């Protein structure tokens, strides 16, 4: 039904407004990445490890708000299908103060490998080119570990350690960016996460915000990813906490 | 029109269901606050002064959200007299992170300073009460710099300077909360301020994130807040910078 499309896709305007128009957003990128600079500067590893920071893209060093604008403005809910065109587009912008961390880290003693979600075999192309267009240094193939086979990261951060690297932070917009222990689990699962990892936010962790998509979305509700349209509506709208009006 | 005002509210819907459910929101404001202590713990000031933070109360300390809630089951466009009405229910939450931090500052050698919107003559017995609940310590009256006759905060800022104490360190989720230089102005504007201040973000200026509400709403276009429904939704969708679909 296109009237759900619509009611879906309109539930992320204001959201998007914020993201795309306001100081408050790139506030918060520079405040993410100051603490990173920090914590890549305080960081030690053990002999004979190299430092690595372990980035995500979307979301975190890349910004793809124009493909939820499209998404807002032609009733799409999320299509792969879309998103490889999005990507092959190469209209990618830099999430503020990225490209200035990415390049700090590069050119003192530490290496950045991009562990993200873009598809590896039909995505690569373009993200390569519009991280080089956008000015990130150090984007050679063997810099990325884009989604082959799994969606979950863990098994991509272990093979940075495999090539003789200590990860000293990670930088990212989606829990799922930091391990695998709330891969695919609800938002309670993913709050108790992140309550049991108070101190290492702003530290080891370097969280982007985004109120767009992510792992919290599917967190909404048991099977969320697989309902229709109206069950995604139903289960944001139930998710919602309201004041009853009542003193 | 009815219609309107449930567009309107519906567009809040999935930065709401962000900031109430994710864990992702949760790290953001440990984030926020862990940064905070250490500037608060690395500041030093001129001899003879005594060391403030100022803090913001809502969507920074204060969380506010099943207000927004009651918006979105009730198509209820912002309204101050609702308003007062939540502020008097006494149900405020604690932003994450937000009673640990105000609490070590006060008990070392530091005072947090409220300096808030909630209005002072009609506001204030609720959000002390609430306070008092959520834990937070030094919330006596004259820790509060609420609302009198401006919204704008320099002059509450110099206030407390007059006090004897030198501000080292401003917590906020609005850039108003900062200052007043891009008081009442348009995104543009506000963005160009962020830029000016990069250095800032996570050291002496702390940011929390609103996807829901603040000055970056009025920032999206001229007289935004005296428009009408049908006129601030367009003045969003205007607002939305979307990809074309095209290669
Ligand atoms: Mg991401
Ligand atoms: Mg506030």
């Amino acid at each position: 039904e296109e009237h759900a499309n619509m009611q879906l896709q309109q539930q992320a305007v204001l959201g998007l407004n914020w993201m795309q128009d306001s100081g408050e957003y790139k506030a918060l990128a520079y405040q993410a990445y100051n603490a990173a600079k920090v914590a890549f500067d305080h960081a030690k590893v053990a002999k004979g490890k190299k430092k690595a920071v372990v980035a995500d893209l979307d979301e975190t060093m890349l910004d793809n708000s124009p493909y939820a604008g499209w998404q807002v403005q032609n009733n799409k809910p999320f299509d792969g299908k879309d998103w490889t065109r999005w990507v092959d587009a190469r209209q990618s912008r830099a999430v503020p103060g990225a490209v200035e961390f990415n390049n700090y880290v590069n050119s003192h003693n530490g290496k950045v490998f991009y562990v993200t979600n873009r598809k590896d075999s039909t995505e690569k192309s373009g993200t390569i080119d519009d991280m080089k267009r956008l000015g990130f240094n150090g984007v050679e193939e063997s810099a990325f570990y884009l989604k082959k086979d799994k969606s979950a990261k863990a098994a991509r951060f272990a093979e940075i350690e495999k090539q003789g690297y200590e990860i000293v932070l990670y930088v990212g917009d989606n829990l799922d960016d930091f391990g695998n222990t709330v891969y695919g689990k609800l938002n309670a699962d993913r709050r108790a996460f992140v309550d049991q990892n108070q101190g290492k936010f702003g530290k080891t962790f370097i969280m982007l915000p985004n109120a767009n998509y992510g792992g919290w979305e599917g967190g909404l509700a048991e099977g969320y990813f697989k309902k229709d349209t109206q069950g995604q509506i139903k289960a944001r709208l139930d998710a919602v906490q309201a004041w009853d009006g009542k003193l």
